[PDB]
């Protein structure tokens, strides 16, 4: 019933529903086979995501999945993204279909892979040491930035940057989700934490949680976040620091910490990115090439 797209248009009859992922603010997200992705091999099976309503569907949670839709399409395809497939408007319900990232995101990751402790024995040559290294740290970091810098070509504003909503693929490659969601701006429940414990108003830029705007800026803050998380290896910002007191520390120009084994050069760029004066944080092609140097330098 809604218009008909050829171009990104999918034969629902080509998806295999499979295990649900998760819930959002509108719409749940489901793992899905689909044969014939490529129309050149029409019986080749892939891996796929499928955005739906739920059953909760009011008018609004169809407008804003329609809107996301859209967005997705004008975005265009890019590495560090996760990137439109395909869609379903004919005949049924409808499906938003994007690509599969194997490893889950990228808070998760990190945190699956932190460094064995002092208790566990050793075993082997390599007891010490941990799979992740400080260089793909570095690349994680870079990636992200490189698909943040390609959204804001596109003129897109995430207002959701987080460790969170970075997927991590099969061969570790980041890919930037939800970039495309109307998020309700105008009625955020600031002490609102979500099932798996997470704050999303510590990853707000000052001018976004007191003023209510958001620039490309804002998002340069949050990606300040984002650093502070991946050398944390996965860690909560604002460590032990409720809402309430994030309020008034915010106020009073509160940053964090430098966190431990974490470089000079990357606690500055958090810094850059923290700075109250949004012009004065770095832009997104600034933060490819700061990261790229530091990359090149260490993967000799
Ligand atoms: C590839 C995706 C097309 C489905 C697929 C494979 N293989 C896959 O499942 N990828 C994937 C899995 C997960 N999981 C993390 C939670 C875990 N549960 C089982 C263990 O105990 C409880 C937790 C298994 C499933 C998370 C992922 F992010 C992905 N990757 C992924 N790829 N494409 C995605 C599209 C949307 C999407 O959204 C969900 C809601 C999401 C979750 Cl579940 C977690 N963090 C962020 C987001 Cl956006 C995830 C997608």
């Amino acid at each position: 019933d809604l218009p008909l797209d050829p171009l990104w248009e999918f034969p629902r009859d080509r998806l295999v529903l499979g295990k649900p992922l998760g819930e959002g603010a509108f719409g749940q997200v489901v793992r899905a086979e689909a044969f014939g992705m490529d129309p050149a091999r029409p019986d080749q099976a892939s891996t796929v995501a499928v955005k739906m309503l739920k059953d909760n569907a009011s008018d609004k949670d169809l407008a804003d999945l329609v809107s996301e839709m859209e967005v997705m399409k004008l975005i265009g395809r890019h590495k560090n993204i996760i990137n439109l497939l395909g869609v379903c408007t004919q005949e049924g319900p409808l499906y938003v279909i994007v690509e599969c990232a194997a490893k889950g995101n990228l808070r998760e990751f990190l945190r699956a892979r932190r460094p064995p402790g002092p208790d566990l024995s050793p075993d082997g040559p390599r007891s010490s040491e941990g799979p992740l290294s400080f260089p793909v740290l570095v690349s994680c970091a870079y990636q992200v930035a490189r698909g943040m810098q390609y959204l804001e070509s596109r003129k897109c504003i995430h207002r959701d940057l987080a460790a969170r909503n970075v997927l991590v693929t099969e061969d570790n490659v980041m890919k930037i989700a939800d970039f495309g969601l109307a998020r309700g701006v105008h009625h955020i429940d600031y002490y609102k934490k979500t099932s798996n414990g997470r704050l999303p108003v510590k990853w707000m830029a000052p001018e976004a949680l007191f003023d209510e705007v958001y620039t490309h800026q804002s998002d340069v803050w949050s990606f300040g976040i984002l650093l502070w998380e991946i050398f944390t290896l996965g860690g909560s910002p604002y460590p032990g620091i409720p809402v309430e007191e994030l309020f008034s520390l915010l106020r009073e120009g509160h940053r964090m910490d430098r966190p431990p084994h974490c470089p000079p050069e990357l606690y500055g760029l958090m810094r850059e990115c923290w700075h109250a004066a949004p012009s004065q944080r770095p832009t997104f092609k600034q933060l490819v090439e700061a990261l790229d140097k530091v990359l090149l330098a260490v993967s000799e």
